[PDB]
């Protein structure tokens, strides 16, 4: 399950297609936690592609259901990115997963 919270401005138009190199300010968040990762700190905005399973199941799907200039909210559900697994040291399982995340990207 991924829940959508834009804030506001962009276009709503520039869609992610299949082969689009896309550029992302994310942000990593714990639920009734701290943070875990973030994408402002190393000032590398962390370009990848669209339709190779690189990332998680639930920052995938929130990344086709947004568009250029927007600033969504992500909600992952455990099972979609770690729940079962949990990454060592850094994820535990059964985890809920908040992202902070802005579509400014390319292509």
């Amino acid at each position: 399950g991924v829940e959508i919270e834009t804030i506001s401005p962009g276009d709503g138009r520039t869609f992610p297609k299949k082969g689009q190199t896309c550029v992302v300010h994310y942000t990593g968040m714990l639920q009734n936690g701290k943070k875990f990762d973030s994408s402002r700190d190393r000032n590398k905005p962390f370009k990848f592609r669209i339709g190779k399973q690189e990332v998680i199941k639930g920052f995938e799907e929130g990344a086709a259901q947004m568009s250029l200039g927007q600033r969504a909210k992500l909600t992952c559900t455990p099972d979609v990115a770690y729940g079962a697994t949990g990454h060592p040291g850094v994820i535990p399982p059964n985890a809920t997963l908040i992202f902070d995340v802005e579509l400014l990207n390319l292509e």
